[PDB]
């Protein structure tokens, strides 16, 4: 179908571009989790929690490189572009954290190392329960049993969204979005024949999504506050500063 | 087809269920209008009661769901507690614009500005629901494609302590096929009308978890515990 055509080409872009942004990917970090890590699991080896927000910052940058091949994107009002990749780009990074995730641990620099979850949940202070809610996410999202080629559209669907708070031209958003969901949907349909309507359990996840990054400010405004010593980057500090 | 007759059968029970429909709130959309304090902890604790009616229709109607009560009682339990407040505010845009809600089973209309205009705590009580509401109500659903929507929230296997997801999402399959079909014959040159409802589901869980933060014996009894 010459519709089909167009959404097929749109989807070996978008995936490209995901590979080019994203050195470590979810296949890589698959074939480490089953070359072979040094794993942390206890003391024996706040300084954690500032190497996440260090990373985050990095991913923040290859979510943004990510975002300006879209199609459109970099097209739209540049005060929309600010938007979306303020109410987006979190969502995206737990999203793509699943992928280095699995029940009872995490890849770590670069793949390099595993930090066990048990470890991370038997944290000082209020920090035991930081990364937790993602490994909750990571392990409900890993059972859809994505691949790249499928995570690419999905997280420019999470971008352009035009129900973002504040948007100014939603419809050239919306046009776009449109178009990603239906590039989604063949990909999931040819790419997942028999896995029957991932699209819309993938979609439903959606949902865990937003309350990871509701969640996650909160603890934030936690920590800050129990420690007037942790630092928060500027970035992640103007993404939260309006936010819901 | 079986997603045909689920899906008429989910609109009869829908109708059967809900005395107010989208439709019949559509057309009013004439009802006392309640603008000023000459048309509170007594509109606060009005909407609790109005929820608990709400959530007995809503439970009625979830057994008329093909297979729901064959789950186990328990998931059936745990699937009403967190699914309830989700289909409250779904079905409470059917009543909203950007200016109002109707109250009263139709015959009254409370301003959005009257509500905003209510000491610190409650005026912004409503506020989010107003907002989700006109961003809901521009998918311009009908009754008949809500109806199917309900029960695919109703049928979700990722709410918490749930005993056995399997016929849970087996059951929300069949829902969801027989949705994403109710939404192609109804609403042809909607484009990607099914996944834009889906989606809407993330600011749905949003707005319940909001308004928990914000939030007689006999009374206190009877509207207690499923808010
Ligand atoms: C763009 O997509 C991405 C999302 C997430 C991540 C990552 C990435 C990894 C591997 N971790 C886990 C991690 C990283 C650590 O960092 C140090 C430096 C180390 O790794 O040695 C230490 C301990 C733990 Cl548990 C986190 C945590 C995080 O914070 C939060 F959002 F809050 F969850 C954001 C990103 C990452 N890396 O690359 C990406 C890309
Ligand atoms: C089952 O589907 C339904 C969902 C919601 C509703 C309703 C319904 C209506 C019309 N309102 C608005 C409303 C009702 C009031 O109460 C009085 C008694 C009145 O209703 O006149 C006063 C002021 C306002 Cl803004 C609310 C508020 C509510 O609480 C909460 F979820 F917490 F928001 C729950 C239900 C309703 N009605 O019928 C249904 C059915």
């Amino acid at each position: 179908n010459p519709e089909s055509a167009d959404l097929r080409a749109l989807a070996k872009h978008l995936y490209d571009s995901y590979i080019k942004s994203f050195p470590l990917t979810k296949a890589k970090a698959r074939a480490i989790l089953t070359k072979s890590p040094f794993v942390i699991y206890d003391m024996n080896s706040i300084r954690i929690f500032q190497g996440c927000q260090f990373r985050s910052v990095e991913a923040v940058q290859e979510i943004t490189e990510y975002a300006k091949s879209i199609p459109g994107f970099v097209n739209l009002d540049l005060n929309d572009q600010v938007t979306l990749l303020k109410y987006g780009v979190h969502e995206i990074i737990y999203t793509m954290l699943a992928s280095l995730m699995n029940k009872d641990g995490v890849l770590i620099s670069e793949g390099q190392g595993f930090m066990t979850r048990e470890f991370l949940k038997s944290l000082r202070k209020p920090f035991g329960d930081f990364m937790e809610p993602k490994f909750e996410f990571a392990v409900k999202f890993n059972a859809l049993e994505l691949d790249d080629s499928d995570l690419a559209i999905f997280i420019a669907v999470i971008i352009l969204s035009g129900d973002r708070p504040g948007l100014l031209n939603v419809k050239p958003i919306e046009d776009i979005q449109d178009n990603l969901l239906q590039a989604l949907e063949l990909q999931l349909k040819l790419n997942h024949p028999e896995s029957s309507q991932l699209f819309a359990k993938l979609l439903q996840k959606m949902t865990d999504l937003r309350q990871i990054v509701t969640e996650h400010v909160q603890l934030l405004q936690v920590i800050k506050k129990t420690e007037t010593d942790m630092s928060l980057h500027p970035l992640l500090q103007e993404i939260y500063k309006d936010l819901y």
